[PDB]
């Protein structure tokens, strides 16, 4: 099985012990590692801080260690936009532009492939006409890769995309079956099914809905998440199941009322490391002491809250729960997101290094 990790080049400049840099990878842990992220310049592939190629070489490097390793750069992102995207694969000499330079790119650094990452073809700004130049665009990338390893005699770059739970996203812009014939694997990002947006506490990544859910309301989890990409053409195998390393938090309107449905005046407390509202490294829902730990048992994920902050979130527990229904399920594997917000350093949890993923390894080895 695969166990496919981000690496996201903005960790780097978290303060103290939250700051992640290559030398905390671990080689071994992980079956593939992913780079978040790489921009685009011009139709072409390209760095977005003063030391990607620095950090492009110590993060292809690891693999002298352990050279069963498989590397790749991830372009895109939520906050990169379809702008550049759905210019991009407009035209011919555009989409050429860009799968050489994606090439030449990723064989400069020593990459084995490239993972897609735009949010979202045939939505935020995407013409549902998007959502056939994609197709086109990975056709184009596979072609060109199979083209180049013969004719280079490496081995052949590999193509993934990370893909939305939500069954509207996924109608908008997703070739399911013609894409996945293409993809050496599909990296589906089921979590933010709930989220400080929503003026109700829910869970950022549950496995399945709780009896009070009916409708769209319902599919708001990972197994319908995994069930809809299956039941559309993706070859189970390729299919490998995301599972998050953070969690959303809310901000209660009520103490008095903190059950899975309460009402949330907003987003939670940003955490003191990652300072952004609504979400928090696991990592931060560890220095957590004084609070309120229980399970959600629809769901079989837990959160706590302590006052007013309610956050949704992944344990070790839920991890291993997840691992077993992928397993049951004969999916690929399982991607998370991201190595960096997993306890990477063991300076928070007391579980060690790398805790929930770890996790991850052993219950997929
Ligand atoms: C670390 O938070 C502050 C930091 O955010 C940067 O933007 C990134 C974050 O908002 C990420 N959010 C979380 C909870 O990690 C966000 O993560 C997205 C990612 O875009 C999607 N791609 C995948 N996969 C698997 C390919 O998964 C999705 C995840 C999880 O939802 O990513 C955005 C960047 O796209 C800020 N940087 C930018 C460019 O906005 C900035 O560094 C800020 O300080």
């Amino acid at each position: 099985a695969k166990l496919v990790c981000y690496f996201t080049n903005w960790a780097q400049y978290r303060q103290g012990e939250a700051r992640f840099l290559p030398k905390d990878l671990d080689p071994s842990l992980c079956t593939h590692l992913i780079y978040a992220f790489a921009g685009m310049t011009n139709h072409q592939l390209s760095t977005t801080e003063w030391n990607d190629e620095t950090l492009y070489q110590e993060f292809n490097g690891l693999k002298k260690m352990n050279p069963k390793l498989k590397t790749l750069l991830a372009i895109g992102g939520w906050n990169f936009g379809t702008q550049k995207f759905t210019d991009m694969v407009a035209t011919a000499n555009n989409r050429q532009t860009f799968v050489n330079s994606a090439i030449r790119f990723l064989r400069k650094y020593s990459f084995d492939g490239l993972d897609l990452d735009w949010e979202y073809p045939g939505s935020q700004g995407s013409p549902a006409v998007d959502k056939e130049r994609f197709t086109t665009l990975v056709q184009d990338l596979a072609n060109a890769f199979q083209q180049e390893a013969q004719t280079s005699g490496k081995e052949r770059l590999l193509l993934s995309a990370a893909v939305p739970a939500g069954q509207t996203y996924v109608d908008a812009g997703y070739e399911v079956d013609k894409i996945a014939q293409n993809l050496d694997f599909v990296n589906l990002m089921a979590y933010d099914f709930h989220g400080s947006w929503e003026k109700v506490t829910g869970h950022n990544s549950p496995l399945y809905k709780r009896q009070e859910q009916s409708g769209a309301a319902a599919s708001l989890n990972v197994d319908a998440a995994v069930q809809q990409w299956l039941q559309k053409g993706t070859p189970a195998s390729k299919l490998i199941l995301g599972m998050p390393t953070y969690g959303r938090s809310f901000t209660l309107a009520s103490s008095s009322d903190t059950r899975v449905g309460a009402p949330a005046t907003g987003s939670g407390t940003p955490g003191p490391f990652t300072k952004e509202g609504g979400m928090l490294a696991y990592y931060e829902v560890c220095s957590w002491k004084g609070a309120t730990k229980q399970r959600i048992q629809d769901q079989k994920v837990p959160y706590i809250f302590r006052d007013n902050q309610w956050v949704g979130f992944d344990d070790v527990e839920s991890f291993k729960t997840k691992v077993s229904y992928l397993k049951q399920k004969g999916l690929g594997g399982a991607m998370v997101w991201a190595l960096d917000l997993d306890d990477f350093a063991g300076f928070s949890c007391n579980q060690g290094r790398y805790p929930l993923i770890q996790t991850l390894r052993q219950e997929l080895s």
